[PDB]
């Protein structure tokens, strides 16, 4: 994406891959990818438990920047992920949870 050209986090193809292929389904790779790009909210403070992704139900919103990046990924994998209701009914449940569970 050229939008993020000049990002200093971005993923390369082989990386992507490896952590496709060490994963147990494209929602556990949105997972992963979760926990890798917010690392202050998935240390022992557990500052995730605050959060989910579009902030609701009382939670703060995750970065959308983020967030926008790893939905470019997974839609790299997963095309019709790039369809509004395909990520919200099937990404971003996943990724609250990964927020909240104990």
């Amino acid at each position: 994406d050229p939008r993020n050209s000049g990002s200093d986090c971005l993923l390369s193809k082989e990386q992507l891959r490896s952590i496709y292929e060490s994963s147990l389904s494209i929602g556990n790779f949105a997972s992963r990818l979760l926990v890798h790009l917010f690392p202050e909210l998935f240390t022992h403070e557990n500052l995730r438990k605050q959060y989910n992704c579009s902030g609701s139900l009382g939670k703060k919103q995750l970065d959308p920047a983020r967030i926008r990046l790893i939905r470019h990924y997974v839609q790299l994998l997963y095309p019709r992920a790039k369809n509004d209701r395909v990520w919200t009914l099937e990404f971003v449940g996943k990724l609250d949870e990964r927020c909240r569970r104990r």
